[PDB]
């Protein structure tokens, strides 16, 4: 008998048809069954094993009934309206060009927006066998977690990295190496997708590689729908435990977010409700009741006490700083600009980041106080005999930067008019020489997160108005957006 | 028969016609078929392969 016969059986198999490949194949394979499992016949011994896997002939036989699929997307994640919309597109597309061409999408927004679900969403649709492959610090493997070559592929991260292009320039791609195994090999029929961030670290050769969809973040609203119709049951059922066993009432939903959380995606008020999942279990064990309802009184009682403030209930009004709203690369952010004024000659020195990028508008709505002075109401006699301070909180990403100009101008006037910034205010906004108020980038999200810190009244851009049509039902009803064009126009009604 | 064949065998074949360089050729590859695949028999095992496609008098009729 002998394993002579256990691999080289399987080896003729239906499975392994190209014989480009078969030559390497009972070539290292005839090798040396003489002698015993010698030091040498541990070796190839197993190259033969990552040989058997790597799919040929199955290959899963496709279903796009885009009928289903849309609506299948519509069943597993709430929103992403427009993001659907894409992914179909994606799909209608794909039906007619039989062959999946190189374009191949990454997915962005700030984490916990379900990216990540996304994908296996959209491979669930096609019924391919669906892989995570990390690229925090190697498609070998892939393929091999899937045996069927037919597969979707997701790069979760590409930008936790410190030139791997060949595996997806759709010219070469067809192609596929890899050393330690040597051989071409096709990725003709493979769904690839990446998840990202901070949109920076990818590289310039990739970003142009492949199409790029982004994930937004979501309204109260949302996240409250999300937590219902998936959140919630998803963490009961993996609690174990009965739909009949914990019910949370609407506020209180709502208070865990406010109070709770504050993330554009949902990842921390998932893990807050597991936090009652679990508070949730240990009650019906012991006591057994085989109820348990949480409300907004409750809440106390399963994940502590209350953990960032929403609003004004407590902040009071200050002098030279401004509440600028800005783009992080995880979502809308409220970072506060000051104002310091002490002693000395016109040069200003700023903190914070370096930026070299911010000194540029710095020292121009500074160049702007410089001219309508006593029309503003402050001693003319101060670029002269006095030395500004501004610090500018990192945070805002590079494109944005110039964001920050009615910012740090609002603030260094209040600052050397001893005015009051209305702390209700959160603007942003490009500032010009003359005091012209330029575009700014990305509005939606922005006033997304000034209203998730709950501000009343939000000045930026008039160019940007065409803009507000996107931002959510929601928000754009619990804000009064204030535009302007030059800084007097911001001035009057951020200062008091 | 072994694979001393299968590579050497297609190494004399028309292609691979400069000298300058089989010299370095039939000197890496009469190395050390002996013994096994050791973590060395490895090595210079593949540095003959990417020698085998360069091209050498594949003109393109222009
Ligand atoms: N719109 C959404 N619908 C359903 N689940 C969501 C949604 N957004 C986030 N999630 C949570 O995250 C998972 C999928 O999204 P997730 O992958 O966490 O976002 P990310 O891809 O950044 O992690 C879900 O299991 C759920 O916990």
């Amino acid at each position: 008998t002998g394993e002579v016969q256990t691999l080289t059986e399987k080896i003729e198999e239906a499975g392994m048809p190209d014989h480009v490949k078969e030559t390497a194949l009972k070539e290292l394979n005839r090798y040396e069954k003489i002698p015993s499992s010698s030091a040498e016949s541990s070796v190839i011994r197993n190259y033969i094993d990552w040989l058997v896997a790597l799919p040929w002939t199955d290959e899963t036989d496709d279903k796009l009934d885009l009928k289903e699929a849309g609506r299948l997307l519509d069943e597993e994640h709430h929103g992403l309206e427009k993001v659907k919309e894409r992914i179909l597109e994606y799909l209608a597309v794909q039906k007619l060009t039989k062959s999946l061409k190189g374009p191949i999408l990454c997915l962005a927004g700030p984490p916990g927006v379900g990216k990540t679900s996304l994908a296996k969403s959209i491979a669930k649709s096609l019924g391919r066998k669906f892989v995570r492959i990390s690229l925090g610090g190697r498609i070998i493997q892939g393929m091999k977690k899937a045996g069927k070559l037919n597969p979707v592929f997701l790069l979760d991260e590409i930008d936790k990295m410190s030139a791997m292009l060949e595996v997806l320039d759709p010219e070469q791609n067809s192609s596929f190496s890899d050393h330690y195994i040597e051989e071409t090999f096709d990725l003709s029929k493979v769904l690839f997708i990446a998840t990202a961030n901070n949109l920076a670290t990818i590289p310039g050769p990739l970003r142009d590689r492949m199409e790029i969809i982004n994930i937004a973040g979501y309204t109260e609203i949302e996240k409250l729908e999300i937590v219902k119709d998936h959140l919630l049951p998803k963490q009961i059922k993996e609690h174990g435990l009965k739909k009949s066993n914990l019910q949370l009432r609407d506020q209180a939903i709502l208070d865990i977010i406010r109070y709770y959380t504050r993330e554009a995606g949902v990842r921390s008020l998932e893990r807050q409700l597991a936090a009652i999942c679990r508070k949730a279990a240990k009650a019906i064990v012991a006591e057994e009741r085989k109820r348990i309802t949480v409300t907004e009184k409750n809440l106390q009682d399963f994940i502590g006490k209350r953990i960032f403030r929403y609003g004004q209930a407590e902040t009071e009004d200050q002098v030279g700083v401004v509440t600028g709203l800005a783009y992080t690369t995880v979502g809308g952010d409220t970072l506060s600009i000051e104002v310091s004024l002490s002693p000395g000659k016109g040069k200003l020195i700023l903190t914070g980041k370096l930026g070299d990028v911010m000194r540029e508008s710095a020292q121009a709505a500074f160049s702007y106080v410089r001219s309508k002075t006593e029309e503003l109401g402050i001693e003319p006699d101060f670029h002269e005999k006095y030395d500004i301070h501004i610090h500018v909180p990192e945070g805002a990403v590079p494109k944005d930067g110039p964001a920050a100009g009615i910012t740090m101008a609002t603030a260094l006037v209040s600052a050397l008019t001893g005015r009051a910034v209305s702390r209700e205010v959160g603007m942003t906004g490009e500032i010009t020489l003359r005091g012209r108020v330029l575009p700014i980038g990305g509005l939606k999200e922005k006033a997304l997160g000034a209203h998730r810190a709950g501000l009343t009244t939000i000045i930026a851009p008039k160019d940007n108005e065409k803009d507000i049509e996107d931002i959510p039902e929601s928000v754009r009803e619990g804000l009064t957006f204030i535009l302007a064009s030059h800084l007097d126009e911001v001035l009057e009604h951020a200062l008091v």
